[PDB]
């Protein structure tokens, strides 16, 4: 019977002789039907984690995961357990939740898994080429090192007056308090926290000259490059559109700005330890020998600012948030204030922050709640069986974890959705490393990351910014705590949380109503 291969060639001839109509018709009928069937197959498969069911092709379970990424795991959670695959807009994501979950992908060895394989798209055209995810792993955990050269104590000890001062300017001139003048006003804190948060963090990392630039029309290139940090960029990192120009524009405007700061330093060999900049200029040399480049210092600043922006900003926004229903915490917190600071007679010092444990458990309970990053990936780069089943991940898939979500789970926070600062009474710490520790390229850090709680991340790729962020946080809440007492609108509570931008943000417009603890109090200086 070679019939039969005679009619798969006459079948082959009618099929493209059908109207158009049915030649398209056939052309989504035949990949839905074949992805249908694919998934029933590989349901049966007792190497690969349950795969989440899916209708549209490519698309997957993109829209759920998207909106409701933490709903989407407690419901595949239930059905098919810790360790789950979903399609994702074209790849696998197969999830590992909880402690074990934050082992297998935090501590995955460099040859398992790729972390600039994952995130290159997302960052790279927003930050510039050849740092962070535009480079070897190895670059990258030399970045960091130099990064944290920026980071010490002592740094922190100058950077607490230079923050304090930024917060005082916006309370006196910000549009939004203008404290000399109102002694009530009402904010939206997505408006608030994202100017502070630039304001503050500009002055101590970038120094006073890019502090200076955020008072002319060049914020508008922030904005614009702020603009083009969005999770598009995984299905469209380059469309010839405004949007793209624009954020290609800035990123191009706003690197320059930071070389010519730097050209002209060392033009006049006026390298101190000022910022963040003198900081890179003395120090950018890799262990074989390789110098950055000005413009990849200038990359660098604009990566780690970025990121900077986004989870300070977010958290400081819950922060008010929560505590704007919580007037009793906010009064707890008061008289820390008033215990530490002799009454406000002792200026805050980066010293005496450390000695307000309440007010750190408060931002340490936000990061609880609220984990600015519901989704930590990387590429699988190499099979990896999951130990002590029979799953394997093959190559090509992706690794997702997220820290935020077992932070949300009772068995491991009592009444995990409840705000509760006091649940972290007698354990005040930012994180910590509660054991052995190992070093990746920029300092020795915990070489267990099964901790349920890991707002930082851990192993290789753990943040760098821990103690910036405490830092920062501290001194704007510290001083938001004496100045203002802050409450909701009425009828008006926590908003729930947006996900699609990926970073966990307030869902708007997330209004308080402040006003000033001493009406006649006033900020001095110019304006
Ligand atoms: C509330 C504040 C912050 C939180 C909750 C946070 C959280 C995290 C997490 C969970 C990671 C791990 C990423 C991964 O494993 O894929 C990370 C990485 C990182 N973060 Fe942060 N971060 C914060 C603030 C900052 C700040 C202020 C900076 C800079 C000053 C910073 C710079 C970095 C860097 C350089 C990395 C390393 C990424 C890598 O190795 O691939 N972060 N952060
Ligand atoms: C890649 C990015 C991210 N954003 C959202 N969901 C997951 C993510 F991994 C992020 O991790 C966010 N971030 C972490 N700490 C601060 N920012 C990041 C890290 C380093 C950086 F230099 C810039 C930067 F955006």
């Amino acid at each position: 019977v070679g019939e039969a291969l005679e009619y798969v060639n006459i079948g082959l001839s009618h099929f493209l002789a059908l109207p158009l109509a049915q030649r398209i018709s056939l052309i989504i009928i035949i990949p839905f039907i074949y992805n249908i069937v694919w998934q029933l197959l590989y349901s049966l498969r007792k190497d690969r984690p349950p795969l989440v069911f899916y209708w549209i092709p490519w698309v997957g379970s993109a829209v759920v995961y998207g909106m409701k990424p933490y709903e989407f795991f407690e419901e595949c959670q239930k059905k098919y357990g810790d360790i789950f695959s979903f399609v994702l807009l074209g790849r696998v994501m197969t999830v590992y939740l909880g402690p074990k979950g934050h082992e297998f992908v935090f501590n995955a060895k460099l040859a398992d898994v790729s972390a600039e394989a994952a995130y290159a798209h997302l960052t790279t055209p927003v930050f510039g080429k050849g740092v962070i995810y535009d480079c070897p792993n190895s670059r990258l955990m030399e970045q960091k090192k130099f990064v944290k050269g920026a980071l010490t104590k002592e740094a922190f000890k100058s950077y607490v007056p230079l923050i304090a001062e930024e917060v005082y300017k916006y309370f006196r001139d910000s549009k939004n308090f203008r404290l000399n003048e109102r002694t009530t006003g009402t904010i939206d804190v997505m408006v608030t926290q994202p100017e502070m948060t630039i304001f503050t963090a500009s002055r101590s990392l970038l120094g006073k000259e890019m502090r200076a630039k955020l008072d002319t029309d060049f914020a508008y290139l922030y904005s614009d490059l702020d603009k083009g940090f969005t999770p598009i960029n995984f299905v469209f990192p380059n469309l010839p559109l405004e949007h793209y120009r624009k954020r290609d524009h800035a990123q191009k405007a706003i690197s320059g700005t930071y070389m010519s700061l730097i050209k002209e330093r060392r033009k006049n060999n006026d390298i101190q330890d000022r910022d963040l900049i003198d900081s890179l200029m003395k120090n950018s040399t890799y262990k074989d020998g390789v110098k950055m480049t000005d413009q990849e210092i200038a990359n660098l600043l604009i990566g780690v600012l970025m990121g900077g922006q986004h989870t300070s900003a977010a958290t400081s926004a819950w922060i008010l948030l929560h505590l704007a229903e919580r007037p009793d915490v906010q009064q707890e917190l008061y008289e820390e204030q008033m215990r530490v600071l002799d009454g406000g007679k002792k200026e805050l010092t980066y010293d005496l922050l450390q000695e307000m444990p309440l007010l750190n458990q408060t931002i340490k309970e936000t990061l609880r709640m609220h984990h600015p990053l519901h989704s930590l990936f990387r590429k699988v780069m190499k099979d990896m069986h999951v130990p002590n089943t029979s799953y394997v991940i093959p190559a090509g898939y992706h690794v997702l974890v997220s820290p935020g979500y077992t932070h949300l789970r009772d068995e491991y926070f009592p009444n995990a959705h409840q705000f509760n600062i006091h649940r972290w009474n007698n354990d005040s710490a930012s994180s910590y490393s509660v054991g052995e520790e190992v070093d990746y390229g920029f300092g020795a850090i915990s070489k267990g990351v099964s901790s349920p709680y890991l707002p930082f991340g851990g192993g290789r790729h753990r943040c760098t910014g821990e103690h910036f962020a405490y830092c920062q946080l501290g001194v704007l809440m510290s001083i938001f705590i004496r100045t203002l007492k802050w409450h909701y609108p009425e009828g008006k509570t926590v908003p729930p949380p947006d996900f699609t931008s990926m970073v966990t943000l307030p869902t708007g417009p997330a209004k308080i109503i402040w006003e000033k603890r001493n009406p006649e109090q006033k900020i001095g200086g110019r304006h």
